């Protein structure tokens, strides 16, 4: 026992996240505009519901990939970003819709981008007994 992360299960590379809970796969992140026609970002990922439930989707993504930026000299959990009107309203409703347990699909999950000037710590973890740091991590500069 070399104290492996996530007990050697999931991985993060090749623009894709493999896990037992599901099967996330980054297709192509795209940036947009919100109420302030600036702070806005879309997380284009391929969340495949491997489970057997038709419950909401956000109930899974909230345990798959999390995002947190800096503010007031501390780290905060980036929540759903509000926007007036965007073309990606279809994939957006996903968070407020159900999933396809056993089918191949994808969706999105935008959040507060006010800190567009700051890097977005793209982390990936899951309830697979980790504790000692998430499955992985990588910083990216979008927008």
């Amino acid at each position: 026992m070399d104290e492996v992360l996530a007990t050697s299960i999931g991985t993060y590379e090749n623009r894709t996240l493999l896990v037992p809970d599901g099967r996330l796969a980054l297709t192509a992140l795209h940036k947009g505009k919100d109420y302030q026609g600036k702070p806005m970002f879309y997380v284009l990922f391929e969340l495949t519901n491997t489970t057997e439930k038709t419950q909401n989707i956000q109930l899974m993504i909230q345990s798959f990939m999390e995002v947190s930026q800096t503010v007031h000299g501390k780290a905060q959990n980036l929540q759903y970003a509000v926007l007036t009107d965007s073309p990606f309203q279809d994939k957006l409703d996903r968070l407020a819709d159900e999933i396809n347990p056993g089918e191949t699909i994808q969706g999105a999950y935008p959040y507060e981008f006010i800190n567009e000037n700051k890097p977005v710590h793209f982390k990936f973890r899951d309830r697979l007994l980790s504790l000692d740091e998430p499955i992985a991590s990588e910083e990216i500069t979008i927008t």
